[PDB]
This record gives structure tokens, C-alpha cells and sequence, in this order.
């Protein structure tokens, strides 16, 4: 977590055009959270002294949610509005408009569309920054395909010189594969000063935040880039292709953590587990399964195949097979499926049975009660050990 | 599209033994089209002056379909029959039997089993061929595993010498990884001449089309090979293993195009979209979904998970979840699924509901009509805003 | 298969802690067999003169099954019990306690958690061992990630010196990527002698079997390591992450063999086929399908999508779509699904139909009998060509 007097700016003002969506980019959803929700969670964990989200384009619709999140995380989150889209640098300049004019602390600039960004990466950033006592630290990474991203230019001694954006690069600089991750740490005084000197001269007619690296190099200040090996943690999201690739890479990591904690997952590539889901030891998840939202599964269960559960509580030793359910509970040792539909409000007691072609809506089903097949049970209370 | 006086021969005469199937190889199906259908579509788009499909082995069963396709593409397609399987070169010689004896135009020889072959690749071929004013241009590619394919031999100056087939290669030439793609462009006069000189001497006792590259090299004519980086576009299909790998690579590209045009696809690896399918902006497709045939999905929909739709029209803002349907329409704002079965003839109006364990056959269901669960509706007309 | 007087020790005494499971590691299940079942099958095929499984930790629960397997494979399998977990070397020393004190034959030491280990790999091992007339042969492999495994140390002439375990390695030796596979072949006399000299001095305070390679090198005896290119065949299983990766790699190979023998499998990554399953020519398996246990599918069938069948017999030309069934038979030309549930005891004759939302339990359904939708048929006999 964070030394000491630290302020983090989350930049979320972009137009998000390439998503091709009426829903603002950062609100696009991923393993149970919006990209923005992930990024604010990761950041809050470190507990900066300040947390500033720069909203732009769609602030109207994003703002409410930041405050919604601000409460959840029991912490204050500031919102700065960038008026004109006059570039990422201007965005930072807007961010700063929300700290006192003489905040002495370090500044960490990150983005709203890097949902994989984690605690360690961020920490390491400050550790390096303070250690090498840098005026700026920028996180980089090496990609197989560097299109869209800005390129890190280095002389022979591996020393940083400047960052040149996709649009502005020569065709030879496009062959460069080391990219700007868009996560920074700044000496605050050394930042303000550098932003004052940015020109919109070339070539998206804009004020580039990247331009700062070359300015400060010329200033005579110490300019460190820190290479992040695991690109995933630092990858951005501009289109729905990247959104899916990252949804995939995060899922893989969520499943792995469950596997390493005692859950058999027969097919990780087709088992989808949202971030809040809990699962007990020696549970088996068969292929084609989504466990979404607040779903908790106990130990020694069998879930799947083809099972989707949103906000479902599942006891120990239950079996939930080919079921589509939500906002329900399933008791210890209960048997549900195949081809069962649990609508919200279904509470099925321990060792209850819900068989094939059974739909339950808003019903309490007592301990040991069987509903064997082809039945709708809606808005009803059923006693224990009965038979429907 | 095609300069100018151009004739393309599609070779589809092979025995297709390794498919191990009673259905001829090129008729094997892939994202809604037979390999042959893909290849004739790609080719027709460029509009050669002539289009000749060389049929052999199974011509009896393939021919009808070429003429079926010939109509669809509003264009004439010629069929040459190769009698004996006396080699790929003989096949070309058969192809030519369908042009006038003095056709002056260039000849493009491609194959029936390269379903990924696209417009640009083909164009580039002629552009290179005419530019370097070649007697022959052959397309190559580099593979991780070059088994089965023929090897490109090059001296130190990267200059082509000959092509040596899987069977005939030394074991050291098998270490070579650059392969013959089996797509060519020829100077017509320089082709005829070279084929006359082919011998069946070694080692599948046959007349190899590949043999031409070495002959023309000796002739003193200009022999260019053009390396294709994206192997996929140029990969062939000899067994069902390759068929699936290519079905996969094409799917990935179909999904990506949808993603980049505003469709959220949660899991591309398990979402299958045939080539004709249309999908509207901000639709979400959940995992385990096949959209097959002429299926069109509007905007702001939710399809999936576990949904298969063949030739289904789906309005804007409909939800189609765990449904198996075909030859049906689903109205704007309609709710179908989970566990719903739409047989051909189902027409469900705007804001209609078809609930769990409901099967509809050949029925009109009017606007706002609910069928909540566990019901068969067959051969019926139901009024608007009614309740079943 | 095996020369001549050969004895194989299968080591299965580990604590298996990293599985994090109440079920002993080697009993963890994989494509229809426990890891131990796979390994004993592969080994029995070669027909060693002796077969010794060293049980430790959980012998109580594993032993019965070895004898269960011993019968199936019509062959005797010996069980040696290792008392204290005093290391892998001690385990071997325990293994030997079950051969006569003067068994002259070669000894092959393999592990219980390498379920992919095949016939050829094993053969090649002895072929090399006898050919180079080695005192020990160890199988190695190169990994992208060598964590957990023991490292092969080689001087400049590629000659083996010693094997250093994960725990005991310097941080520079951890950069080494060539790993000990834990499959060996020994000259028996040269083994006994070397084990006598093992010390528990460093650093898991234990008797390492690996230590033998360095001892025998010093002895002056001939020490060969044989690199296995296909790591999969030789990969071990310590956690559920590896279990799934291997379940995946084996599946891929099972599907490929079916594809190459005439079965169309649209999506191999999401089609799961246990090892005993048979499938006929020109069958098509659609995505999301599991064929488990003793399931046999005839030719020209259609299975899937979303179909799970455990121990189901399926005739020629049947269609089994969106079905969840087990211990049942489905006749030639029969139509089952979508959303059909076959419980054990279901026998559906040729050209029978079981339609949507139909569950069958323990019933005989005669030739040409239809059960069109939304029906339970339990414990019943139905005549031919009838209608339910
Ligand atoms: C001018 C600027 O700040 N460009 C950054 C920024 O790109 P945008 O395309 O403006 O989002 O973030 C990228 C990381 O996702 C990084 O590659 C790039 O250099
Ligand atoms: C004699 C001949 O023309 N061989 C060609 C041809 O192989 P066949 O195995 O005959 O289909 O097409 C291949 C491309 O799929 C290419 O590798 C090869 O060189
Ligand atoms: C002391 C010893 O025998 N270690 C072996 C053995 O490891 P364990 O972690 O003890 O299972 O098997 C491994 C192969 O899975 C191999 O890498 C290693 O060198």
C-alpha cells in the first residue's frame, strides 16, 4: 500500500469511439465490474491520500457511479471535468485543478481502461520512482503487436529519450515494439512546470501528456522508464476485441486462483467466474458454466455443465447441473437440474430436489422436498419432506 | 478486382482420401459454406474473364453445385473433367481444355481447399506477377509444421530454384519450412510449353504441376515466389484436423469484425457465427452460442448463453437465452428462453414472451402475447396481448 | 513392448498437498481414468516382468484400486508401502523390497502423476539405455516455465553432471530450463549401491533419488540423459492447474485421433471425449459436447450441441441434440432432443423419437415410437410404432 502523501489521477475523459457503443467505454463490463470499477478498487486498496477521476465526454452518466463507488469503498473520490478534449496532458492539468496549489506529494497518473492493473505493479512504480529519485517514471511493456500505442525511444545504453505516438511516428519507429503503458509517477513540481510548456503543434493538433518525457529529458531531470513483463496487467482497452481478450486473461487468472485453492475446474477456457464469486474445496465445475455476481458455492459440490448462476448461494455437497438460476439459494446436499430454471426468490432447503423441466419463482421449498419434473412452482410455500 | 483478360482455374479433382468421408472433400462445410463455395465466392468478387473448375474423382456429385453457385453469383462457371488422376499438372492441362487455343490472358491456378483465400492476396499476386513481369509466380508461406506440403528451394541470394514434394524430398529438405501454397499466376504461353515437358518419372509416378518451376528456371524465364505472411489465408485442407483449425481461424476473424462494429461477444472461442449472419450495434452475445445460416440479429439484443439459431430473424432489443430455434422470427423487444424450442414457422411479435419449456411449431404469436412455461403451441394463430 | 527381464516401479507415495483435496492426488480423474489408471494401463501394455506400485501417505484408500486394476489388466501388480516420507530415493528403496534380492533385470522408475506417458517414450528409454549401455538413463524435457521441477546440469560438451532440486538450486541455476522428468532406467546393481550412499544433508532434510546421478557420475559409470521433445508426454501433476492443462492436452489428442478417423468435430476445444469412447465415420459433433465413459457413437450421427452422454450406446444415423443422458441406448436413425433427459435404463429403438422437455427413466421404447414433447416416461414398456 501507499507512501505517503500520494495522489492518484484516474483519466477517464476519452471519447471511446472505437468501442462503437452508446455505453461509455469505461463502463463496459468485465467479470462482474466495469473497467472503471476494477481500476478504482485496485487503487483504493493502496489508499492514496487523494483520488481524482478526470471525466470528460460523457461525465453526465459516469459521475453518479464514481460517487456510488466512493461509498462502497468508504472513502472520498474527487471528479475533475475536462471541458474540451484538448489532449491527455490537458486532462492531467484538469486533474490537478482539484488538489491545493501547493500539494507537495507525488502524483500517479493512470488510466480508466486498464482493468488488469494490480497492487504490486503500482507499488513497484513508486518504489522505483523514489529509489532512482526520478522526476518521472513511466511504465512500459513489450507487445507482439504495438499498433495504437505510443513507442518508447531509447538510445544504445538503453536510456529513454522520448515517446512518439502511433499517429506521429515515422514508419521505422513503428517497427519499435516497446510501448508506453500510460501509467506514470511524477515529482509534482516537475510535472506542473512541464505541462505549461506543451504545444498542440503536431500532429493530432493536441496537448500530449507523452510530450513531457522529452521536455524533462531536456530540462536535465532524471527520466526513468520501468518495463513491465506481464503485459496483461498494463494492457489498455480501446475496442471490443481488446475488451474480450482481457476478459479472457482475467478469467484465466480467477479460475487459476480457485484451482490452486481446491476447486476442480474441468475446462477453464469455458468456465466464467466473476471476481466476487466464492467456491469451496473439492467442488467440481464442469464445462460451459458461468458463476456470476455474488454467487457463492460451498465445498464438495458439482456445478455444471451448462450452468449459469447469478447471485446464487449454494450449500455444501449440492449438485447444480444444466441450471439457469438467479437470486436464489440452494441448500446443503440439494439436487437441481438438468434443465431447471430458478427465478429470483427460490429458496430450496437442504436435500431438496428440483428435477428436469421445473421452473421455480419466488418460492420456499422445505428440506427434503422433491419436485421431480415438468412443473412450475410460483409464489408458494412448501413444507419439509413433501412431494410435488 | 481483376485485370483484365484474366482466367482462373480452380482445381478440385483430388481424391480427398484423408478426410476419410463419404462426402467429397471440397463439399465439406465451414461457417455456412462448403470449402468450394468460399473459394468460388472469393474468386467471383474479382470477376475474372473466365472461371474454370477442374472436377475429377467425384465430379458426378460436385458438378450440380458449381452450376447452382454459377446462378447465385450471376455469372458463368466452366467445368473441365480430369479423367485419370495423372497429377496436378494434368489437372491444369485439363482446365485449359476449356479456353480457346489462343487465349492471350494470364492464368491464375488456385485450389478448391483453401477456404480462407481472400481478395487482397489474389490481387497482390497479379500485381507482383505483372510488376516483376514474371513467367510464373507462386505463393509461399512459412509454417511451424511443413509436413504434407511441397518445399521451396532457394539459393543464398533468396532466389527460387525448384519445388520438391513431401514424398520426393531428401530428409534434409524436410527440415525446410517454406512451403508451396499451391496458388500460382502464369504467363499462358510460358505455361502450355512447360506442361508439355513434364515426366511422371518420380516418385508418386505422376505429372507434378510443381515440376514447372524448375523447368522454367532452366528455360531462362523469370521465376518469382511471393511470400504470404498470414499463412491462414493460404492454408489447405487435407484432413478433418485442418478443417477444424481453419473453421476456428475463420470464426475468430468473423467475430472480430462483429466486435469492431459494435457487438459485445463475451467469449469469441465459443461463439460461432456463420459468414452471412448480421448483428446490430450494442448486442451482447453470451458464451456457447451459434448463429448459423441467414440469422440476423438487430441492435441492443441479448443472445445466449447456449443459444443456437439457424435462419432466425431477431428484432431490436430482444433477448434470446438458452434457445434452440430455426426458420423463425422474433420481434422487437421479445423475451425468449431459457429452454425454449422454436421450430420452423414460429413468428413471435414485438414484446412477445416465450418462457421455459415452451416449444413453438409453425405458429403466429401476436404482439405482447405471453406463453409463460411448459407449453406446446403448434400450427396455431394467437391474437395480440393474449395469454397462454 | 518390453525386453526382457524388466521391472517397473510406479511411485505414488507423495503427500499431494498442492492438489488441496481430500481425494489422493493420483486418484484425481482425467478423461475417464484416474492418473494412476492411465499410468498403469500405459505400463501394463509393455508387459514388464514385474510391476510395483509404491504407496505411502494414503495407501489405505489407493491399494484396493491397484488390485481392482490388477484384475482388469489380467496381470499381477505388487504394492510396496513406504512408511516414513523420507524422500523419493527411499521410495525406490521400498519398491525394491518387493523383488528377490538378486533380480538381475533392468529397473524403470516412473511416477504416478504423469498420465500422458506413452508406449514409445518408455520403449525409447530402454533402447537408449541398453544401446549406450548406461548405468542410468534419466528422461528430460525443456519447459517454458521450469518451476517446481529439478534442473539438469550439463557442462559445455552437453554432458550430464547432476540434478539440483527446486528448493536447493542457486538463483542462477533457476534460470536453467531443462528439467528432470522423473522417469528413469537403471542398471539394478548400479542402483542398489548408489542408494546406500544417499544422505539427508540438504535441504528438505531428505533422501533424494535425484542425488543418484551425481553419485554415479563420481563412481565412474555411464550417465545418460535422454531429452523428450514433446513435454506433454512427460509432464507431471502437482496442482489442479496442471491437472486441467493436461486434461486439455490429452483431450486435444483424443479428438485429433477421432478426426483423422472420419469424425467431424466442429469445436475440439469444447468437445470432451473420454478415452474409451468409440465414434463412427462421418459423425458430426457440434460444440459443447461431452462423450464420457463407455459411450459408443455409430456412423453418420449428429451429436450436440450441448450434449452430455455417459455410457450411452448410439446407433447409426441417429441425432442426439441438446441431450443429457446416461446408461441408455439410442437406436439406429433415432431423433433425441433438444432438451431431453435420458436417465439410466432408457432403451429407445431404431427411428424412435424423444422430443423437447421429455424425460425417460428405465423404459423400453419400441421401434418408430414418438414421444413428441413435455412428457415423463418412467418404468414403462411401449410397443413399436406407437404414439405418446
Ligand atoms: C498521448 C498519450 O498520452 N497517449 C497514450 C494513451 O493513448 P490514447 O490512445 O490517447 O488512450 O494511452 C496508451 C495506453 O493504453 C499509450 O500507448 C499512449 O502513449
Ligand atoms: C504436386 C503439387 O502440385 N503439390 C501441391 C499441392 O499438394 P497436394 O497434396 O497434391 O494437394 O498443394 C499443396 C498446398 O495445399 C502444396 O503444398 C503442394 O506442393
Ligand atoms: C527429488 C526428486 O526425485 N524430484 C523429482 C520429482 O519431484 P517431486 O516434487 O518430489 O514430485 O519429480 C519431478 C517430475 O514431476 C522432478 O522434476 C523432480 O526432480
Amino acid at each position: 500500500t501507499f507512501p505517503g502523501d500520494t495522489a492518484v489521477l484516474v483519466l477517464a475523459a476519452g471519447p471511446g469511439t472505437r468501442m462503437r457503443s452508446d455505453t461509455p467505454k469505461v463502463l463496459h463490463t468485465l467479470a462482474g465490474r466495469s473497467m472503471l470499477s476494477h481500476v478504482l478498487h485496485a487503487i483504493a486498496k493502496l489508499a492514496p491520500q487523494r483520488l481524482i477521476v478526470v471525466l470528460g465526454h460523457d461525465h453526465q452518466r459516469i459521475a453518479p457511479l464514481v460517487g456510488e463507488l466512493a461509498d462502497t469503498l468508504g472513502r472520498t473520490i474527487d471528479v475533475a471535468l475536462q471541458d474540451r478534449p484538448l489532449g491527455t496532458g490537458h486532462a492531467v492539468l484538469c486533474g490537478l485543478s482539484a488538489l491545493p496549489d501547493d500539494y507537495a506529494g507525488n502524483v500517479v497518473v493512470t488510466s480508466g481502461d486498464t482493468p488488469l492493473l494490480d497492487a504490486d505493479t503500482l507499488a513497484d512504480l513508486i518504489a522505483t520512482h523514489r529509489a532512482v529519485s526520478a522526476a518521472v517514471t513511466v511504465l512500459t511493456t513489450t507487445l507482439d503487436d504495438p499498433f495504437g500505442y505510443g513507442r518508447i525511444l531509447r538510445t544504445q545504453d538503453h536510456e529513454v529519450m522520448a515517446i512518439v505516438e502511433q499517429t506521429d511516428a515515422t514508419p521505422s519507429q513503428r517497427e519499435i515494439r516497446e510501448v508506453n503503458a500510460g501509467v506514470y509517477a511524477f515529482d509534482i513540481a516537475a510535472l506542473r512546470s512541464a505541462l505549461s510548456r506543451l504545444s498542440s503543434n503536431n500532429a493530432q493538433q493536441e496537448l500530449y501528456l507523452t510530450d513531457v518525457i522529452a521536455i524533462l529529458r531536456s530540462d536535465g531531470q532524471t527520466v526513468h522508464a520501468s518495463h513491465v513483463d506481464d503485459s496483461a496487467l498494463v494492457a489498455g482497452v480501446n475496442n471490443r476485441v481488446q475488451l474480450a481478450e482481457l476478459a479472457s486473461e482475467l478469467n484465466r487468472r480467477v479460475v487459476a486462483a480457485h484451482q490452486l485453492a481446491g476447486v476442480t475446474v474441468v475446462d477453464p477456457a469455458t468456465t466464467w467466474i466473476d471476481v466476487d464469486v466464492t467456491i469451496g474445496r473439492d467442488t467440481v465445475i464442469h464445462p460451459g458454466t458461468q458463476l456470476l455476481g455474488r454467487t457463492q458455492i460451498g465445498g464438495r459440490c458439482v456445478v455444471g455443465p451448462d450452468t449459469t448462476l447469478t447471485d446464487v448461494a449454494v450449500g455444501d455437497g449440492a449438485s447444480v447441473v444444466r441450471t439457469h438460476g438467479s437470486s436464489s439459494s440452494i441448500g446443503d446436499g440439494a439436487a437441481v437440474g438438468p434443465f431447471t430454471y430458478l427465478r429470483p426468490g427460490t429458496a430450496l432447503g437442504a436435500d431438496g430436489k428440483l428435477g428436469a423441466f421445473v421452473e421455480v419463482k419466488n418460492s420456499t421449498i422445505g428440506t427434503g422436498t422433491k419436485v421431480p419434473h415438468l412443473t412450475y412452482v410460483g409464489d408458494a410455500d412448501i413444507g419439509e419432506y413433501s412431494n410435488i
